[PDB]
């Protein structure tokens, strides 16, 4: 009928009951999934989610049972990072003509964008001409910006991939889609199957390939799913290669940001660095090179976990300032200034927070006294700011700072990234009780600006900021279960998963589920066979401009009512989360 085509790839709502019998369940990518772990989440306190997070974050070193999914650990996926860092070696042996590609939508681009820039500084620290760079869905505006929709043209990817790819003569294209999902990503690998002579696609993300995505990309003929599954073929020829290790669902359900991103870096780090160190060597890269590495990541966690104390404080005081009406300043130096701003923006998108929320700075580029002069005088008793730097930055620009901000300001925790015996001067530096102190032992390093901790440091700051932006949200009540129901459907991948919630939630069939979600996007217009059966991106479209679509939609089907019902209740209720809650009990 009007719409089969559309939404065929759906599988029917199961019976109270058999959702594993029925196998739904089974389909569900891991990285969709409901983590067991945090089934509660929003019942947790603050000291309860950073143990949830830090479970969650560890299951990236987790390795393989016994019938069951490769992991980063296992012998196949090391074998392919030892594959990969050959290849990138070829390239490194000749220059001329080479070039190294990472690209990714959203936070696999962002993740991008770091790595490139590392490993440009790595090359010009020996005096090489740097072979690395990015691709962002939505151009290099998106690295720094909320921009969920510019992800869904795969024609977009490949512009973009041609752009770079100038006259170059032997390209490695690391294709980053932590669900495999992303139609930029898709035909970027798929045209580099089409010219195997020049490029190398290998593609990143964290879903076997039986579970890539699988619906059809409006501007493309192929799917995620058989792009990979010919990537995979083409690997026994070593012409393609897929990175996909399990790590395991995102304590919030779907938030790839998290642990995908992490892994990401975890992974590509790793390897890159391995095939660099290893070239300079003379000898081939190999599983106990990358093993060093990977465990050194692994500490890394440790490490960073074991301030959980003090990263529950500095969540319950970002949870605060937001719980009144204040704002959040994650304030950084060099990359670690990136990262903050980058996770500030993403709370955006993933919890509907305005970007004053909780935003990031760099010394959004601001200077010292630029910041002084602005921002300063913006600042408020219930407000939150904190500070994020390692002992080798500049304290006198950070002291400077501070000074000023604990006038306008007094909660203004912070993040000291320390190799050991470094001191922190000002004694009196009590103007930080008790810090966010990390310190990180004494390792090996021949490369020029310490590549490994810089690595081991900007993951430690990703995950504090990550659980704590994270948490400070859930504590506020805005995450159901440990999904997150009111997101705004900006993308096609958020409108599936708005419908998946509908089915997950009501216990209502597809057909209906279906028709409570178009009605919601598209009221006052009724549903025609002509909405039925848009485009996805024409939903998208009209929903992304709206408010508490997803709400109005569960609810009109739970009370089995019209939009005008729901909304006007909605708008009777206190709050969406309570009317949503009480309408589900
Ligand atoms: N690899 C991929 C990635 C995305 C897609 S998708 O965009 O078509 N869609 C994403 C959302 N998705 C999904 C999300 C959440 C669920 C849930 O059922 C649960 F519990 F599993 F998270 C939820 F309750 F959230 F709805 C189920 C399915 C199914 C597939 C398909 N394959
Ligand atoms: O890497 P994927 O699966 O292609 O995901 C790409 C982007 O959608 C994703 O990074 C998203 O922006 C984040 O908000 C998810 O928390």
């Amino acid at each position: 009928m009007p719409g089969t085509k559309r939404f065929q790839h759906v599988i029917e709502t199961p019976e109270p009951g058999k959702w594993e019998l029925s196998g739904y369940e089974a389909a569900v990518p891991i990285t969709e999934k409901s983590n067991p772990l945090t089934q509660d989440l929003d019942k947790a306190d603050a000291e309860n989610i950073v143990r949830l997070l830090g479970q969650c974050d560890a299951e990236i070193f987790q390795e393989e049972g016994q019938s069951t999914y490769q992991r980063l650990y296992s012998e196949s996926i090391l074998t392919t990072m030892v594959q990969v860092a050959g290849k990138v070696q070829e390239v490194l042996k000749e220059p001329d003509g080479g070039l190294v590609v990472l690209s990714g939508g959203g936070t696999s681009g962002r993740m991008a964008f770091l790595m490139s820039v590392s490993f440009n500084q790595l090359m010009k620290g020996l005096g090489q001409k740097p072979l690395y760079t990015y691709l962002i869905a939505g151009g290099d505006r998106s690295v720094v910006a909320s921009r969920e929709g510019t992800e869904d043209s795969a024609l977009h990817g490949i512009e973009e991939l041609k752009k770079v790819a100038a006259g170059k003569k032997r390209v490695i294209v690391i294709g980053i889609s932590v669900g495999l999902s992303a139609p930029f990503v898709a035909g970027q690998m798929d045209c580099c199957m089409n010219n195997t002579a020049v490029f190398l696609p290998v593609l990143v993300g964290f879903n076997p390939v039986s579970m890539a995505r699988n619906d059809p990309i409006e501007d493309w003929s192929s799917t995620f799913r058989q792009v990979a599954e010919r990537m995979q073929k083409m690997q026994e020829k070593q012409k393609a290669f897929v990175l996909n290790p399990a790590i395991g669902p995102e304590g919030l359900s779907g938030s790839s940001r998290m642990k995908g991103g992490s892994a990401t870096k975890i992974l590509l780090e790793t390897l890159l660095l391995a095939a660099h160190k290893t070239v300079d060597q003379g000898i081939a890269a190999s599983q106990r090179c990358l093993l060093e590495i990977l465990r050194t990541f692994e500490r890394a966690h440790q490490v960073t976990y074991s301030q959980s104390p003090k990263i529950a404080t500095l969540m319950k005081s970002v949870s605060t300032s937001l719980e009144k009406k204040g704002h959040v300043y994650l304030v950084g130096w060099q990359t670690l200034g990136i990262i903050a701003i980058m996770d500030g923006v993403e709370c955006i998108h993933t919890f509907g927070a305005d970007f004053r929320d909780v935003r990031g700075f760099l010394i959004f580029t601001f200077s010292q006294e630029d910041f002084l002069t602005s921002i300063l005088p913006s600042l408020t008793e219930i407000d939150t700011v904190v500070f994020i730097f390692t002992l080798d930055d500049n304290l006198t620009e950070v002291q400077t700072i501070v000074e000023q901000v604990k006038e306008k300001t007094n909660h203004i925790q912070a993040l000291a990234h320390s190799t050991v015996g470094q001191t922190l001067p000002i004694p009196l530096k009590k103007l930080f009780p008790s810090i966010i102190s990390i310190t990180w032992p004494l390792l090996f390093f021949e490369y020029e600006g310490n590549f490994i901790q810089k690595f081991q440091r900007e993951l430690s700051t990703k995950w504090v900021l990550n659980t704590v932006s994270t948490g400070a949200h859930v504590l506020l009540g805005k995450i159901l279960q440990n999904h997150m129901l009111d997101l705004r459907i900006s993308n096609s991948k958020l409108f599936w998963r708005a419908l998946a919630m509908l089915q997950r939630f009501s216990g209502q069939s597809k057909a209906r589920c279906i028709e409570s979600l178009l009605r919601a996007i598209h009221f006052p217009q009724p549903l025609s066979d002509d909405i039925r059966a848009a485009p996805i991106s024409c939903h998208v479209q009209v929903a992304h401009e709206k408010e508490q679509v997803i709400p109005i939609a569960l609810l009109s089907l739970l009370f089995r009512c019209s939009i005008t019902e729901a909304q006007a209740h909605l708008a009777a209720a206190p709050s969406v989360c309570e009317a949503v809650r009480s309408a589900l009990a």
